[PDB]
């Protein structure tokens, strides 16, 4: 037993407010979010109940926010130099874009609803961020690009 973040409570409720699932359903997934501690979203896709594409997808136009093909792009060394991969995997983020002339960055992460993880990106470098949506595959390809050296075991 422990608490949840703020974006696990909103997207939570998006489950219902979408029709994907009953509140049931929710209450006993709540308990299984502690029981792994990541975001009440990984457990959905990491238990089958639902991908992030389902989750992204309300979300998206409930708040208006822009989805890439992050999939399909290569991170440079030049936007590395924010935060090295091992902070992006526990922000469970990934930055694309370094603009340090305006003092912007560019971010792609799997819990839109998570803002507890942008005001931890926003203040860790003191500049604003874009946030962006992404999947699952497309976040362990920058993981396994900047650390093949355990290759993602099993």
């Amino acid at each position: 037993m422990s608490v949840l973040t703020i974006g696990d409570k909103r997207l939570g409720a998006a489950l219902l407010d979408a029709g994907l699932l009953t509140d049931e359903e929710l209450q006993r997934a709540l308990e299984r979010h502690r029981e792994v501690g990541g975001s009440l979203a990984e457990v959905l896709v990491d238990m089958g109940l639902l991908s992030e594409r389902r989750i992204a997808q309300t979300i998206e136009d409930r708040f208006g926010i822009p989805l890439v093909e992050l999939h399909r792009v290569e991170i440079p060394p030049k936007v590395k130099a924010l935060l090295p991969a091992e902070k992006a995997k526990e922000l469970k983020a990934i930055p694309f874009a370094l603009d340090e002339e305006a003092g912007v960055v560019r971010v792609a992460f799997l819990n839109p609803l998570d803002t507890l993880s942008l005001e931890e990106v926003e203040d860790l470098t003191g500049l604003v961020v874009e946030p962006y949506q992404t999947t699952k595959s497309a976040f362990l390809y920058a993981l396994a690009k900047h650390y093949p050296e355990l290759g993602l075991p099993v």
